[PDB]
């Protein structure tokens, strides 16, 4: 472990206090065997005091998340574009820590809520910690950081009763969206499959803001960060996400942990779009505007290196809960832009750690420490762990010989502000007119989805907006949607029994761009780690033998196989009672188990109809399903599943079955099973 | 009320800072229209600082919960048994605040996790705040407060990856239960329907510990607090609880809020069992042991008064999140016992508020303030909101004329320790042998459940233990369960493919007691607030007219009616897309909607088979279901629901249908639909 120096081992030895005195901790000291507990019981108090103070404030946003360690490897010497030391040589390795998250939910809320997702990466570089604090969606709801509490109050639970948890499906959120049109772009992304990703591994990371790369000669270029998943992009469907939020609140964190433990640690290409300073307004919008994306057709990705997560934490609290990211953790070679959303973030992340940590020495927590020496005149504060030998911590000094020395552009590899940056004009609390088109890019995004994806997005909006109580807010929502697409407004209006306003075509267009569509990103590049549930029975020795044979053939290709039956025994992982279609990417029934597949099928060991429900749920949610053994028409008829269907498999031969089935797992979702408007 | 003085109205006026200076908060101050943000923007920083510091540590246990205001009314002058002032006169009214909760989950976890539930009541009495910090289960897992971190660490998520949220279904919890046999009694309760109550209103409250009632003459008796629900006892079924955890994490808090808003604020009889000091060991166990209950057959309930919750909070955070309960909040007329669990609690709750509040003046928060004058020498501390006039805050003094005066048994209505209490013997960290029978009362509890309830408990254990990975832990669990009941151990063993150990009859017996069974507690005494979903369609005017007719007749009797159709319009509350059987206590399909229940039924407006699934789920989960308004075998046949079944209703006549259906809502659950072992 990168944090091995801090680890404490308790695999041997006797219980001690925190000051090393051996003690016991199982019975209170009392005045007699049936007597009251004594104040002088220090063993009791030290233990309970610690317990009583275990909690810390959850993060103000992105409270629900999980993390892992890894390594970043540069693909080249990037000195041609940046002074950044972690990018300065082919093959240069830097340790990382990544945390993924939702936004709105509190720390025990479900992973599979519909939400924007955090993707926060720390690079522990040889010139200091560098953090890229990104999301899985490339654009943000608002154009100025000062609005962040308004956005967050609106999407978080209503503050009288704190309902609803981890959801935008309430009046306040849609009130805000409808009144603040900047929100439309991120809203469309959140309402697409990007709002309910299959896993953290199957989503991308984006810095969102324009940043600068600064060379050692002082020249700069404008960049956007894109972390492109090597596992491919995949989404849940909403009805699946909802059940999964109940069956397994921990789904995304379990998925990540398991992938790492099995040697399938996720990878991303760390990429940038790079453009000249002179192109700040060349693409038909302002690069300072965090509601806008540069189409890849206008500015291609450069792959900088590989991010791989391959080690799980030892202690969640100490590593994942305490990691304290900051966009202020910047290194020489990177600089900010005048994005008013970014500008205000720089304040927030330094301040909020005082809340979380309760003290100013939060950079001394192991997970937060850098991997190079610290030389500065910061001193004291609660929880101060260092013992500083320099007794003249001021500049300028002679009594410590002028140390520490100042670092800048020309000495000490100092950070420096890009020297071509300037400001001009009045000191204003005014929005740039260049930010005023809130609707064209939401339309570009909608236009770039496939027909079934467009339907899923409409369906997400119909779901959420149908739960808004205020008729005025609903009308206001359709007004805003209508500015993006008349068709969207019509289709959503139909579900909520309002009429859509007349078409307003000011921002309508038919342009499209590549790389935003989930459904359109073709088969997954790997099916390693995908989950196959094999539904079997203990009532037939032949069913368990078919299940074992399938297990062997599927595990050979790196699939995670679960054999399901009525009761556990050797070879059976899970009972029907605990099994659900949300647990699998594909479902196979062995044809020795066909008798379980009545909807009438009843047992004290699982809920009525459970075996068939798992198969039917899997089919309805677009998953590859099949029967293995040659006799398929009893199972398929019970389930109302057509044998001829795409992503439906039946074969006697285990080998032929698995070859077909694995193409289905790569396809991932069979979208022909979903009805479309008109 | 301290609350009314601190209410803040923002229905009019201009935005101000916290110091009353009018400001704006929508655009950052910048150096030029596309410039960097300025450090001198105090509007920005005060708003973001506040946002950055909004969160406080969640409670270490019972983090997920909800609260309401109410009133307690004494039924009599109880001077004959206690000096407590809030019980000293017929009709005497005291304001209350109650918070209900789960135990293990974090703040945004689901209400319908399987868990023990908190029921914490504050009485703002005219002699000081009195808190009864209870649970919905009358016994606790452990016999000594020093063990509480062990219990809690074992049941909370595994600390390497923080999985799983809000669940005992993991190895560590079952390891603890199997190694610490005291846990068996509470474990049986949590594995019964008491682990998944239908609502906070449909559960009881217990103080758990033996306390003392102390008279003004100094004499004392031993008491147990029982708050008996006037709404009746009701439970979910597990599969329903699981879906509901995903469809509506806020189910119990929504239920409570809605009942209060509709004028159906929940009620409890506040009761005690009262016995003599000489009976500490008369009932076959030790009244100091918090794993034991006194059977009502040995000690009947005395009703002391009425608890009614009837007002929702104004601000969740300020009231519900900040309320800081303590068993240390005791009043004259009540005393502690030497219950080692209770003894240690007294320390914990005073200490933990320093964590939550971040400072020592947490009793000054409006929700924590008393309703009588405070006279003491407590001074200073962070957040000090008082300006004390008394400049000689020490006793004894002459310079403040000897005020405040000391209060005790003889003067000033002081609190006093029951004067009959003694201690004798060695100072020991030893458990009383009188605590050693961990298995008889778990068996009494199991024996007192009906056959279908015994099956649900066995099924909950089969579910959880099947998810334990360690075969050794599973074996250890069976060893412990076997000491309670060989039959339980055999039936649980069958689901996990182990053999149960041989019968060990040391603690086996056939005794039963009344008042623990949910299923056996007869029909609900009221059906007000129960939810009826009416499944209809917009494609038939007749379906909406049947729905309206049913609505009228059901709303008349105080039922909360939801009409479901494809799309919203006048008369329709919810779409099929957002509807689920977990939203209803009963489900009615109107005859005119029969076309939606065909297997070929598909729509872009809801998932395939949604209408039928709602009906079938409702039936499977034991709910009253029916079809109203023709000769209506088409819907019952599609659902495979037998017309002759108990809790299945089929009538042409709206009036006849409703009369029958409402008896079904009172019966609540039709337990005949659940399979039993053999
Ligand atoms: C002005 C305030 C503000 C604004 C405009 C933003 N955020 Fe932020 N963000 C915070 C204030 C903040 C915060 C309150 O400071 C958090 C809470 C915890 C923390 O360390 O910082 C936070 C946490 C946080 C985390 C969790 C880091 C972790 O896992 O611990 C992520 C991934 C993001 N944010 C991402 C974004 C992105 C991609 C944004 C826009 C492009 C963004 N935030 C705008
Ligand atoms: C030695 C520690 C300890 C032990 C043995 C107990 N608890 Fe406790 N309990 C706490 C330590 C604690 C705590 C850490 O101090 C909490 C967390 C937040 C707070 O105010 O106190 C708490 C909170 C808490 C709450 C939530 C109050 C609220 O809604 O804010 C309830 C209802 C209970 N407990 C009830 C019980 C019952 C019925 C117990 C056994 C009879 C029990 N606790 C044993
Ligand atoms: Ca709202
Ligand atoms: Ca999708
Ligand atoms: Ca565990
Ligand atoms: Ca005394």
């Amino acid at each position: 472990s990168p944090l091995a120096a801090y680890e404490v081992d308790d695999s041997t030895g006797y219980l001690t206090s925190d000051v090393g005195g051996p003690i016991q901790d199982q019975t209170s000291l009392k005045a007699g065997i049936r007597g009251p507990t004594l104040l002088e019981d220090f063993m009791f108090r030290q233990k309970i005091q610690h317990f009583d103070h275990e909690r810390v404030p959850e993060r103000a946003v992105h409270a629900r998340g999980a993390g892992a360690h890894g390594t970043f490897t540069s693909y080249a010497d990037w000195s041609n574009i940046t002074a950044a030391s972690f990018l300065n040589a082919t093959g240069k390795q830097t340790p990382v820590f990544v945390r993924f998250s939702t936004v709105a939910g509190s720390r025990g809320s479900a992973d599979t809520a519909r939400d924007v997702h955090g993707f926060a990466t720390r690079f522990y570089t040889d010139e200091g910690n560098f953090d890229i604090v990104g999301n899985n969606i490339p654009v943000f709801f608002i154009q100025d950081a000062i609005q962040f509490p308004d956005l967050i109050h609106s999407v978080k639970p209503r503050p009288d009763n704190e309902i609803p948890q981890a959801a935008t499906a309430h009046d306040s959120a849609w009130d805000f969206f409808s009144q603040q049109p900047s929100t439309m772009h991120t809203l469309f992304w959140a309402m697409s499959g990007h709002g309910i990703p299959r896993s953290y591994r199957h989503m991308d990371g984006f810095g969102v803001h324009t940043f600068r790369f600064v060379k050692d000669d002082g020249s700069s270029k404008l960049i956007k960060w894109h972390f492109k998943s090597r596992q491919g992009k995949a989404s849940l469907v909403w009805e699946e996400a909802q059940v999964l939020s109940g069956k397994n609140a921990d789904f995304h964190r379990q998925d990540l942990w398991d992938a790492i433990e099995s040697g399938n640690g996720p990878e991303w290409d760390v990429c940038v779009q790079i453009v000249d300073e002179s192109q700040a307004q060349a693409f038909g919008f302002d690069l300072l505007d965090p509601t806008k994306i540069i189409p890849e057709e206008y500015a291609p990705l450069t792959k900088l290196g590989l991010l791989k997560l391959d080690r799980n934490p030892t202690n969640y609290f100490a590593e994942t809960e305490q990691v304290m990211f900051q966009p202020g953790h910047i290194v020489r070679g990177i600089d900010f832009t005048e994005d008013p959303l970014l500008q205000g973030r720089l304040f927030s992340y330094l301040d909020t750690q005082l809340n979380r940590n309760g003290g100013p020495n939060f950079e001394q927590l192991p997970i937060n420490m850098p991997r190079v020496p610290i030389h500065n005149n910061n001193r004291d504060g609660a929880g101060q762990m260092f013992i500083h030998r320099n007794k003249y911590p001021y500049t300028p000094n002679t009594l410590n010989s002028g140390y520490p020395r100042q670092a800048n552009q020309n000495a000490g590899r100092g950070f420096f502000t890009a020297p071509g940056r300037t400001a001009s004009g009045a000191l204003v609390r005014e929005v740039s007119p260049t930010f005023n088109d809130h609707w064209s890019q939401p339309r570009l995004f909608f236009n770039s989805l496939t027909p079934v994806e467009q339907q899923f997005l409409v369906n997400a909006m119909r779901f959420e907006i149908s739960l808004v109580k205020s008729e005025e807010v609903k009308k206001n929502v359709l007004t805003q949607l209508n500015r993006v697409s008349h068709d969207v407004a019509v289709r959503v209006a139909a579900a909520i029994g309002l009429g859509a306003p007349d078409a307003d075509d000011t921002y309508y267009h038919n342009n499209k761009t590549a790389g935003w569509s989930i459904v359109g990103s073709g088969p997954l590049p790997t099916i390693k780690t995908l989950r196959v549930g094999i539904l079997a029975t203990t009532s037939e020795s032949s069913a368990l033998d078919q299940a074992a044979q399938l297990r062997t053939r599927l595990e050979k290709d790196g699939l995670v196989v679960t054999v399901v039956a009525e009761t556990l025994r050797e070879g059976v992982d899970q009972t029907y009672s605990t099994a659900d279609a949300t647990g699998f990417d594909g479902v196979v029934v062995v044809d020795g188990a066909a008798a379980l597949f009545a909807s009438t099928a009843s047992s004290p060991l699982f809920p009525t109809g459970r075996p068939l429900q798992i198969f039917v749920d899997a089919y309805r949610w677009g998953k590859p399903v099949g029967v293995c053994g040659g006799k398929s028409s009893e199972v398929l008829d019970a389930a109302d599943v057509p044998e001829d269907g795409d992503g439906v498999y039946s074969e006697e031969s285990v080998d032929m079955f698995v070859e077909e089935f694995e193409k289905g797992l790569a396809t991932f979702r069979f979208t022909d099973r979903f009805a479309l408007d008109s």
